């Protein structure tokens, strides 16, 4: 390592980590909507028990959503960005959070998660970042 080391700065950003479980990744056709959202969750929900879901952490910063493991603050299970997001919301139960992301090739992935006591702060912390129009 001939080259020295990078030079950090005495200033960081605000990050919000939330220990949530990882239900799994279910694809969806509609990048927007709740029905499908819930449907996705409910689908995953049934799949794999609750305890089966690995306790992960949801990092939120720089308007991004990165799912970091529990036994590793460096590991990045899933890396989602509010800029690549399409939609989301809280499933049937308030203890569930899923959002449709954009990967490319007309493909969308919905990452289901379990937040307690409710995915209100998470969804918000994530939404506050997304912050999109309603086009009503």
């Amino acid at each position: 390592g001939s080259s020295g080391s990078s030079g950090p700065t005495p200033k960081t950003e605000l990050v919000q980590k939330f220990r949530v479980q990882y239900l799994g990744m279910l694809p969806v056709d509609r990048p927007v909507g709740m029905d499908t959202l819930n449907s996705a969750i409910e689908n995953l929900m049934t799949s794999s028990s609750k305890e089966d879901w690995p306790s992960v952490n949801m990092n939120v910063a720089d308007a991004t959503v990165t799912v970091i493991s529990e036994k590793n603050e460096e590991e990045v299970l899933v890396e989602c960005r509010v800029r690549f997001l399409s939609f989301m919301g809280v499933g049937k139960d308030v203890h569930t959070f899923a959002f449709i992301m954009d990967t490319g090739n007309q493909r969308f992935e919905c990452h289901v998660f379990w937040c307690e006591p409710n995915a209100a702060n998470v969804s918000e912390a994530v939404q506050a970042a997304c912050s999109g129009p309603s086009s009503g």
